[PDB]
């Protein structure tokens, strides 16, 4: 995506600004050209990019954290690569390194002397210092107006903790200087320096990650050992089992209002010419046999062996994960101490419908369902992956998305009342992706090409998946809209074909093909009513149309309605009868099911359950309230759930929906992931 600009890089030491202006020397000669910037601190280069004076700076997981906050609200544009064997991660282990012979574990560090990385960063800060609190160790209760976080000066005998401005004891055991000595940027600084500073015999312990001995001792790798958490310790290289968190590499964040395509541009490029096997000597990632420490980590890590790209949907949020995120927050502001739980659930709802069903359960529950809103399912994955909602029941479609992100299937909702319920319940049956056609016995399955089509939902089940998973193989192009002439699958960008039949709130302007109902033709019932009054096709589930019928649905659109007007379309070519589902359908599905967080997952299943003996439909105050029906349509549950199948503990995603409907949605999704999906591709690794 092209400029022909320059991008202005915010480097923080002198070390580090030498070999900046020996990468824009190395291509003065591009669209896209190097500045750099110098600034004392990474907070002058944060601020320098949050007014437009800087473009770019590859922070650590700790100060991406704070880069992120207002008033500035940069974020990950790339990351760093690490392996060996196996392949690469997006993520590193923070290591406690002891020499071997000394003979103290984790029970004993306290009068002891540590070497950090730096004050607020990962390996080196927030994930020892963070441990430390929570074991009992450091004794500190939060700062209400308590006096606080250099509470380790009190721990610690004394330290090396560069950035330390405020305690003594935390700057006493650094090289250099006297003012610079506790400097950022100061000689006992980073991974490596926080190695020397040990080396030196200056601390104990040292706090950096899995590669820091490998790089700069992997000579003398069999002096130095682990502190593991569990009070033993490990080798060198057994950090896999002895190791005190995994945090998400180090990497670039850039103003979000504006120019991440020529920051992206520059580093593809610089990388591929300058990456780890250059043709020759400007290395932008080069680790050996150690260097001075001062001349390590300089622009990114010496241990990345790459840049990925960022997804456009990620925030530090996200970036950082739901653990490490709060564990930053715990120690980083008050102290958050007795709410871990908060013993109501946060239900995910919708738009503004299934928030009024929703208020309606949380009333009638006396509060143990509690809600959340959202303008779309996608924007509700995301607030259960942050923790700032708990649950939701989801089409199967959403399902894959939402395994991908983390989330797991609690209880599969059972349209069989009847069937699978209890000691009945076995697994929720499946349903059936179908194609629905009026009266016209013109159309077929295979003269769809150029007609007019409705669906429930982009990455529904059968609104979708089946359908456009089944053409895409036909033909092999990834062009969804350019295969129906218009059509309606709400969610769909509003320039596509495929918002053109949608109608929105009414028609009453609101919003024309968002996917919520406030959308007219969303959901099954909504693409039965696009058949009807616009559509061509309808892609639908089985028994849309023996709900909504012969006296079913009691709207307008509906009312004069009969089975009558429908038939089926065949693969095969031929059609059938609506109440002939076994024989003709587009495949048989796995159902919708309700998705959280693995550690809220079996009190999300036991409150439903509680909710369900109440107002389920069998319910003891089910004339109060009846869960599983819908004032709209369907609204947080599809509308003719007889019962919510509990799914038995651990049970991934990809169990749930079977090896059928999991290739499927894999195979239509090497096309056009949604920016939900790419976010929570990246993210398996964390
Ligand atoms: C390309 C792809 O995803 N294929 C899937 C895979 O789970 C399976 O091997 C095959 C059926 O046996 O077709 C389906
Ligand atoms: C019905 C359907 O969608 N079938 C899918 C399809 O996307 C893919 O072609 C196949 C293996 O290639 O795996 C499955
Ligand atoms: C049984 C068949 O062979 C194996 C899978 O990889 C297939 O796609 C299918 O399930
Ligand atoms: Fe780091
Ligand atoms: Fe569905």
């Amino acid at each position: 995506a092209p400029p022909k600009t320059t991008v202005r890089w915010c480097t923080i030491s002198s070390a580090e600004e030498k070999k900046c202006n020996s990468l824009k020397d190395h291509m003065q000669q591009e669209r896209v050209t190097l500045s750099c910037v110098q600034k004392a601190t990474y907070l002058d280069c944060i601020k320098a990019i949050s007014n437009n004076e800087a473009d770019a700076i590859s922070l650590d997981g700790g100060q991406v954290f704070e880069a992120g906050l207002a008033p500035y609200k940069l974020k990950p544009i790339a990351a760093e690569v690490y392996e060996r064997s196996g392949g690469s991660t997006t993520s590193y282990y923070a290591v406690a390194v002891v020499k071997k012979g000394t003979d103290f574990m984790i029970k004993d560090l306290r009068g002891k002397t540590s070497c950090h990385t730096g004050l607020g960063r990962s390996a080196g800060w927030n994930i020892p210092i963070g441990t430390l609190i929570h074991r009992e160790d450091i004794e500190w209760e939060g700062i209400e107006s308590g006096i606080s976080e250099q509470a380790v000066a009190k721990f610690f005998s004394a330290s090396c903790v560069p950035g330390a401005t405020i305690e003594q004891k935390l700057c006493r055991q650094c090289k250099g200087d006297a003012k610079t000595k506790c400097l950022r940027n100061g000689p006992y600084s980073g991974y490596s320096g926080a190695f020397q500073c040990l080396k030196d015999g200056k601390g104990d312990v040292a706090f950096v990650k899995h590669t820091t001995v490998q790089e700069n001792a992997p000579e003398e790798k069999d002096e130095y050992e682990l502190l593991c958490l569990d009070g033993s310790r490990q080798p060198v290289d057994s950090y896999k089992t002895c190791n005190w968190a995994r945090v998400a590499a180090h990497a670039v964040v850039a103003r979000d209002d504006s120019k991440i395509d020529d920051i992206w541009s520059f580093l593809g490029m610089q990388a591929y010419s300058l990456g780890v096997d250059t043709t020759s000597d400007f290395h932008l990632f080069g680790p050996p046999g150690k260097k001075d420490p001062v001349l390590k980590d300089l622009l990114f890590k010496d241990s990345a062996i790459m840049l990925k790209r960022v997804p456009e949907l990620m925030d530090s949020q996200l970036y950082l994960g739901f653990e490490y995120y709060s564990a930053i927050q715990s120690l980083r502001k008050d102290q958050l101490t007795v709410g871990p739980r908060e013993n109501k659930i946060q239900w995910c709802a919708v738009g503004k419908d299934e928030k009024s069903k929703c208020d309606r359960w949380s009333v009638v529950s006396n509060g143990e369902v509690e809600c959340t809103i959202l303008d779309d399912n996608k924007d509700c994955i995301v607030k259960i992956t942050k923790g700032e909602a708990d649950a939701i029941s989801l089409d199967g479609g959403f399902v894959y998305t939402a395994g991908v992100c983390g989330l797991v299937p609690v209880v599969g909702e059972s349209y069989e009342d009847e069937t699978q319920c209890s000691k009945d319940e076995e697994q929720p049956a499946y349903y059936f992706a179908v194609a629905v056609v009026k009266k016209s016995s013109a159309i077929t399955w295979n003269n769809l090409q150029g007609k007019k089509s409705c669906h429930t939902a982009v990455g529904r089940t059968a609104g979708w998946n089946i359908p456009m998973g089944l053409i895409h193989n036909k033909t092999g192009s990834c062009d969804f809209d350019d295969y129906f002439s218009e059509g309606c699958a709400p969610g769909s960008p509003p320039n596509s074909r495929l918002c053109k039949l949608c109608q929105g709130s009414g028609e009453n302007l609101l919003e024309k093909c968002v996917a919520s109902s406030h959308e007219k033709y969303y959901g099954y019932t909504g693409a039965l009513r696009c058949l009807v009054e616009q559509g061509d096709v309808a892609f639908i589930k089985h028994s849309t149309v023996g709900e909504n019928v012969s006296g079913s649905n009691k709207d307008d659109w509906a009312k004069g309605l009969t089975r009558d007007d429908f038939e089926l379309l065949c693969t095969n070519g031929k059609r059938a009868k609506t109440m002939d589902y076994k024989t003709c359908h587009l495949a048989k599905v796995p159902t919708h099911a309700v998705v959280a967080r693995p550690e809220k997952a079996n009190k999300i299943r036991e409150l439903l359950e509680g909710q369900e003996k109440l107002f389920g439909l069998h319910g003891t105050e089910k004339e109060r309230f009846m869960m599983f029906q819908s004032q709209t349509k369907d609204l947080l549950f599809k509308a003719l759930t007889k019962c919510l199948v509990k799914l038995r503990q651990g049970i991934t995603y990809k169990e749930f929906l079977g090896d059928e409907y999991y290739a499927s949605v894999a195979s239509l999704n090497t096309c056009n992931p949604s920016d939900l999906l790419q976010v929570c591709t990246f993210l398996e690794d964390k």
